[PDB]
């Protein structure tokens, strides 16, 4: 038995006369069962303000085991669970699948030392603190797929929030070999059966092409692109797909989708059509009767770019049929001569502006447009950092002292913050750790 903990908590006090606590917390609690592997997801958080309200909850988001398959080359992992597709969009599901066998940043500023959270359907995929200034979050795995929800929650009280497009990268597959996923149960949590799959057939010499389809009763997905590893100028895929959903009127419609990879900078493009019903959307309208977010012209783009300078922008709209356009677009520019760092954001909509600029020795001036705010400071580094912060926030001047540790199995930070005439304590602490 072992765990990977997760734990945040926050105390914010007011002038004006109120207080707040949070605490949250997730992880996974692991054990191995001779061959297999036995792994269940908590979360859950919890808080309390003061003018007197509370929120609180708690679950076991995922709960499954999986084995790898030395011989037959593909991993089966059975149970509770989250459909990873290089074809379909995922949704939450109890059932087994056997799969062969084989990275997304994101981006954006900080009002404060806001504590940042993503996620996807209600999964929590990272969640901790991260100081004030513009950011970047790499803890997230390998395996996420699709679209993310994320949410910078502010010492101060503005929660800001946003919507990230991990890089779908292209299904292709080495000629010789084949890949694919087989899953089949009863959609997770609202269940009703059904059975998906998809493979990738290597005709490449630097083409492959792929197909796949879902099967859950009133519900029928099919999909079928090709792909093609251009080598150094990039990679390139296409793919359509139908829907088809009746409940006990029958929705129709098909989208299609291209793929520029690169090894980065990827560009995707989705299109579909009216009544077109991703399994999640049909399960959102047949059991929670919502037939909204109409997804219509999706565009995203990833880039990070080095030549002497950084050049990080990612950018995604999604236009809707039924709610109106979706705009986010975080660019970053940063410069090494000393280094600077200009950067925008658009999270109602949102602006943010930042320029930092530093000095070895390391110490830093900055300035932030939202309320414009304009900072200098210090820090240290030893082994573990630890920075200070003076400034002005507008009048109210601004006090800021954070600090980290990043130890192999057990991370934490702690961040002071004070405006004058609200005051927040933080700690995040996360890492392995034994039970037994």
């Amino acid at each position: 038995l072992m765990l990977d903990y997760n734990l945040n908590g926050t105390v914010s006090r007011n002038y004006q006369g109120g207080d707040s606590h949070q605490f949250s917390y997730n992880g996974t609690v692991g054990g191995n069962l001779g061959p297999w592997r036995l792994r269940a997801d908590y979360q859950g958080s919890q808080e309390q303000s003061r003018y007197k309200t509370t929120n609180r909850n708690f679950t076991w988001s995922r709960f499954y085991l999986f084995r790898a398959i030395p011989r037959w080359r593909a991993n089966l992992t059975l149970g509770e669970n989250n459909i990873n597709s290089d074809i379909f969009r995922s949704w939450s599901y109890t059932g087994a699948s056997l799969e062969s066998d084989d990275a997304p940043q994101i981006t954006g500023i900080a009002e404060t030392n806001a504590r940042v959270v993503v996620s996807q359907q209600g999964r929590v995929l990272y969640d901790s603190m991260v100081p004030a200034g513009p950011f970047s979050i790499q803890d997230l795995d390998s395996s996420v797929r699709g679209r993310l929800d994320v949410e910078v929650i502010e010492q101060n009280g503005r929660k800001k929030t946003f919507q990230v497009d991990t890089a779908s990268v292209p299904y292709l597959t080495r000629p010789g070999q084949v890949r694919y996923k087989l899953v089949s149960g009863r959609s997770r949590g609202y269940g009703p059966v059904f059975a998906t799959g998809e493979a990738s057939w290597g005709l490449s010499n630097q083409w492959s092409l792929y197909g796949g389809a879902v099967l859950a009763g009133d519900y029928n997905a099919l999909a079928a692109g090709a792909g093609w590893d251009l080598g150094v100028p990039g990679t390139l895929s296409a793919d359509i797909t139908q829907s088809v959903a009746r409940i006990e009127r029958t929705f129709q419609g098909k989208s299609w989708r291209l793929s520029y990879s690169k090894r980065i900078t990827f560009a995707g493009y989705r299109f579909s059509e009216r009544n077109y019903m991703t399994m999640e959307q049909y399960l959102n309208a047949r059991y929670r009767n919502d037939y909204s977010s109409r997804e219509k012209e999706m565009y995203t783009v990833t880039l990070n770019k080095n030549v002497n300078t950084s050049f990080n922008l990612q950018y995604s709209r999604q236009t809707y049929w039924d709610i109106r356009k979706t705009d986010y677009y975080t660019v970053s520019v940063n410069r090494y001569f000393v280094a600077v760092g200009l950067s925008a954001s658009r999270s109602r909509d949102n602006d943010s502006a930042y320029l930092r600029i530093s000095v070895p020795l390391t110490a830093s001036y900055s300035g932030s447009m939202s309320r414009y705010v304009n900072m200098a400071g210090y820090t240290d580094t030893f082994n573990d950092s630890y920075s200070l912060n003076a400034g002005l926030n507008s009048s109210q001047r601004q006090i800021n002292a954070y600090y980290s540790h990043r130890s192999p199995l057990a991370n934490l930070s702690a961040n002071i913050a004070s405006l004058q005439k609200y005051t927040s304590f933080g700690v995040s602490a996360s890492g392995g750790a034994t039970i037994t």
